[PDB]
Parts: C-alpha cells; structure tokens; sequence
C-alpha cells in the first residue's frame, strides 16, 4: 500500500539495529564493571 | 487498515529495547563515576 | 479501530526515552573526560 | 483526524536527537581511546 | 499534501544514523576491552 511496505521494512531494520546496540551495551557494562572492581582492588591505590 | 498493526508492533518492540538501553546507560554512568572517584583517591596517583 | 493515535503515542514515548538517553550520554562523556584527565595526572604513570 | 503531520514531527525530532547522540558517542570514543593509550604508556605497569 | 514520501526519508535517516551508532559502539567496546586488559597486566597493582 503505497510506501507503507517500505516504511515497515525500515522499522524492522531499526528494531534489528537496536537489538545489536542492546547486546553491545550489555557487554560494555560488564567490562566497565570489571574495570571498576579491578582498580577498586589495586594495592598501589 | 494497511500495515498499521505491523508497524505498531515494531514501534512497541523498539520502545521496549530503548527503555532497556536507557536503564543500561543509567547503570553504566554510575559505574564510570565510581571508577572515576576511585582513581581520584588512588594514593599511587 | 484506528491504530494511528496509538502509533503516535509510541513515537512520543520513543522521543521521551531517547531524550533521557541523550542526557545520560552527555553526562557520561563528562565523567569519562574527567577520568581521562585524572589518569593523565597520575604520578605513578 | 490526520495524524501524519504530528507523526512526521516526531520522526524529525527523533533524527535530531540521534544526531546529537552520534556526535556525543564520537567524542566519547576519542576520550576512551586516549585513556587506553595513556594507561598503555603508564610507568607503574 | 502527502507526507508519506518525507516520512519514509526520515525513517531511512534513522537507520543510517543508527548504523553509525552501532559501528561506533563496537569500536568503543574494543577500546574499553583493551583498557581492561592493560590494567590487568599492570604490575603496579
Ligand atoms: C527509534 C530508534 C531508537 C533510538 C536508538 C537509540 C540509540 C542509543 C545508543 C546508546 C549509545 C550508548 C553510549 C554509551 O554509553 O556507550
């Protein structure tokens, strides 16, 4: 129906891109939390 | 009418992921801030 | 019934969450820049 | 009532917010990269 | 005035910027990971 089909595909791609960003961020948070504890447990500090 | 139901669904899933990203970012800045504070008080520095 | 009003609401909710994300990120960069400068002045280094 | 005009405005606001998010992420990655290298050449390591 | 064409262009712009955000995030996670590992093999601690 006109551009509706095209718009729906764009929305689907956005949702897919979002899922990946979500996974990346969840991975980044773990690394950051790890870094935090590591420096937090540094003897020289 | 039209692909309205389909489009709405994609928007709903996107918002669900976006709300998750916001909370993830919320937690991350908190960890980063604690990491910053720890380094600021690091005697080695 | 008509789903247009509901679609508009979803879009409005997206922008609200996206705005919070922009604000958090803005703060995070500031925190990361502070962390960087602190490390640059860390004597042990 | 045609909600297309209002929907368009929301989509436009979304892109404006995304542009700010991308610009912020660009500067953030630069700060983190600089932090990485600074720790790499840190004497006490 | 039909706004569908313009709305489609907005959706495409959203996916373009999001892909940029994703590319930057995956690079950043790599930089953060490098930072994490460098701190782990840092003698000072
Ligand atoms: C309608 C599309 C939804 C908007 C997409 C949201 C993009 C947010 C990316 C978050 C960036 C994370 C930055 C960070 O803390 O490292």
């Amino acid at each position: 129906m006109d551009l509706a089909p095209q718009m729906l595909r764009e929305l689907q791609e956005t949702n897919a891109a979002l899922q990946d960003v979500r996974e990346l961020l969840r991975q980044q948070v773990k690394e950051i939390t790890f870094l935090k504890n590591t420096v937090m447990e540094c003897d020289a500090c």
